[PDB]
């Protein structure tokens, strides 16, 4: 799993919003690294990478 | 709920070790904000503020 570490509002670039403390699943990156592809209990999209951590 | 970030071998300072993805429950900070006195399933001690996160 991965979890979230600030609030994300979904902007454009079909992002997705995610809460601080949450549970997400990733799929994969974007290439720079910057962005990832993620689902959690609401859905699907693209997340800034620095807004999650690996652990949990 | 707290979890961790990075690994952390602990050194002088009855520090506390701790690995990447834990669950641990913070008590309190040092002042300078720099240390946190956590309780994981192991032990209780000093880890470095910026190897864990307050979400989960």
């Amino acid at each position: 799993l991965f979890v979230a570490l600030y609030d994300f509002v979904a902007s454009g670039d079909n992002t997705l919003s995610i809460t601080k403390g949450e549970k997400l699943r990733v799929l994969g990156y974007n290439h720079n690294g910057e962005w990832c592809e993620a689902q959690t209990k609401n859905g699907q999209g693209w997340v800034p990478s620095n807004y999650i951590t690996p652990v949990n």
